[PDB]
DNA sequence: TTTTTTTTTTTTTTTTTTTTTTTTTTTTTTTTTTTTTTTTTTTTTTTTT
């Protein structure tokens, strides 16, 4: 009588792999299109 | 006697770091109002003269 239980767990898993893909899309929107902010030639003297 | 190119003066503009002030939010704070236990007052009955 675990039919309900397991199929319902798969139904959460099925609607939630959608959430995983949604997070991946959130990344794609958030993917940088940019790099690490550069140095100012004085932070060069400071840290380098 | 003339011309060309480069190394020095100075001048202009931008970014990063570090200057101040105000507002919003959070913390300590007595007055007023509300809640509970209580010592004084009121009522009735029984017994005795």
């Amino acid at each position: 009588k675990r039919e309900q239980t397991i199929e319902n767990l798969y139904q959460l898993a099925q609607l939630t792999q959608q959430v995983q893909a949604d997070r991946i899309e959130i990344v794609l929107e958030e993917r940088r299109d940019e790099h690490f902010p550069p140095m100012s030639k004085a932070l060069m003297e400071t840290r380098s």
